[PDB]
RNA sequence: CCCCCCC
RNA sequence: CCCCCCC
RNA sequence: CCCCCCC
């Protein structure tokens, strides 16, 4: 009974690897970049969107997006683009009077913000004592980090819902954004993660290029304090889409005893199976449910519900589950394994 | 007693494979297919299908072999159709006043088709309140895909079949693809599920693309969640026409005591020759049913009716067997495994 | 189909 | 988010 | 001959 083994993981991994055809889509389609020429202006523009308190929040995120273009460069945006199976046409960024003129973002916006911006300084100088702090203007240089920010607390909720997402990114940018929303006390935290979570579901292209842009800061070797929480926001989101198999990995090291019962001893072959999948993968395998790769699926552990319902188990007796939407399918393996979750975090046992 | 061994099932094989000659069929016949360039006309078409009720469905699944087409490429695809083995010559798609003019489809249909949806769109913007979102509009970039999803759906149940097949593809179709349904409410699965599988049964070329178009699409770095949800469907086509092997590792991991036998531990033998002959094939072993490969029944286990009969038990007794229609050639082994199987299942045993 | 918590 | 002492 | 279930 040795030879009675099937591997089918792999081979359907082989399949979608190995495929000597590449695909188009979004053939007649166009996006907007800023070259790096124009970084000092945009800058200003993605903390124009900042301090003042704005009608519309629509296109904050292609404002965020155009800053990542200047950073890494128009011809490198172009060819990420490219390479993210996406055959949209690059249009370039110019300026009149100085404003941008953003492609698909229309210039009535752009002056709208620019003006309630404008007009919101002037009430707060004219009133004040006109002792503004460096920090506090727009034309600060860690404000489009400040944008990207919350764009990033809102890329770390792509695999979840709108809804939750947006609840989520609220919550934790009132304290993981306190100091900028210090310096900007007028911050619509809402609908800047709107604007971001519309645009990372409409144009699938600009998670990779955002990916793109988390790969060219955190591998630089200096940077601001904003640049580090966007990093560190960043990689919030790696296992994005996949905390199944972080969960499975959790119960793994909780030694729980309901890993032992025959199903899931019978199923922990094509969990490994799948283990092994991620390790074949490598390092991109997180970004898989990110990029919404179609690929993404072959790391589901739906087919072993008698595992995913112990890990589950296991990780409501932890705490761990939280407000987790899956699905318990084995509800007597789930409830035996958060019986013994709980006796193991109540008992405190020191080797 | 140690050199009494055959191996006839690899010397089959390697008969099979090693040919130096190459088999030519469908010499005098030709297909359709549609340039890149008119990917974004053609989507049009392939939602033009979804959101109205049309009398004649008879050429959908066309149309969404023809998005394939401007998906990979019209060189491509006359490559892809020359290595399956038939030698039909590809004939281009062309525009007249704009509507498509695609070769073995009547222009009739494809007028049809396109007033049908007019008139549609006309009278449910004409009594509603003209406040039509951007996703329920046939302009929609993953309507090709939906059609491509009920598509895929029909594959998975072509070893299948007909109504079995059009019965699941329904009952399947309201539940994967119940957004699409609230996007189009009136999209008759039954009739473009019947177009698929005439297709494919028809045209068995088109498999080959079918099965092409999963890997560009897997491979890809990016997509929407109709491509995601394609390649999900897609997967779940691959041990099509083989599920005796799957049956067979469930039955080994379940460790059930029939397996013990005289009679299974003779054929165990060449049961573990079928196995092996599937790892020599590698990753393209799945597709053997799919694509209707005449290598194909070299993976059968049907020459092991005392195996096939303690698998089919053991499957009976976990309750996976379903509906499945196979034949239970020895019938004690069948009872006794199942006997086994519901004592295995029923019992909650924990190492 | 998949995904779904908290940081 | 992270960091946080002393030398 | 083979295939046949569910997701």
């Amino acid at each position: 009974l040795q030879g009675i083994h099937l591997s089918d993981l792999s081979y359907k991994h082989a399949i979608l690897k190995e495929s000597q055809y590449t695909i188009k889509r979004d053939v007649g389609t166009t996006t907007a970049v800023t070259p790096s020429s124009l970084q000092q202006e945009i800058t200003l523009l993605c903390g124009e969107i900042l301090y003042a308190k704005h009608a519309d929040y629509k296109y904050a995120a292609e404002i965020g997006i155009q800053y990542i273009s200047t950073a890494l460069g128009s011809e490198r945006v172009q060819q990420i683009l490219r390479n993210s199976g996406s055959e949209v046409q690059v249009v370039l960024t110019r300026t009149y009077s100085q404003m941008l003129d953003i492609h698909g973002v229309e210039k009535s916006w752009v002056e709208e913000i620019d003006k309630e911006a404008r007009k919101t300084m002037a009430t707060l100088l004219k009133e004040s004592s006109g002792n503004i702090p460096q920090n506090q203007r727009p034309s600060a240089p860690d404000t489009p980090i400040i944008l990207l920010c919350v764009g990033a607390l809102i890329f770390t909720k792509l695999a979840s819902t709108i809804e939750v997402g947006l609840e989520t990114t609220v919550r934790r940018a009132n304290r993981v954004l306190s100091d900028a929303l210090k310096r900007y006390p007028r911050m619509d935290i809402p609908k800047i993660a709107r604007s971001f979570y519309d645009l990372f579901e409409q144009k699938v292209y600009h998670r990779s290029l955002f990916i793109e842009y988390g790969k060219a800061l955190g591998s630089s070797s200096t940077g601001s304090k904003a640049e580090s929480l966007f990093v560190n926001i960043f990689m919030q989101a790696y296992g994005a889409g996949q905390t199944m198999l972080r969960w499975g990995v959790i119960a793994r090291s909780s030694n729980n005893i309901m890993l032992g019962h025959v199903s899931v001893q019978a199923e922990l072959k094509q969990v490994t199976e799948v283990y092994d999948l991620v390790r074949e993968m490598g390092p991109e395998s997180g970004l898989l449910h990110l990029r919404q790769s179609p690929k993404a699926g072959l790391l589901s552990l739906a087919n072993c519900p008698n595992f995913a319902s112990v890990v589950l188990g296991n990780a409501s007796g932890l705490g761990i589950i939280g407000m987790y939407r899956g699905r318990v399918p084995n509800t007597e393996l789930f409830s035996a394994a958060e019986s013994y979750a709980k006796s193991l975090k109540e008992s405190n046992k020191i080797n």
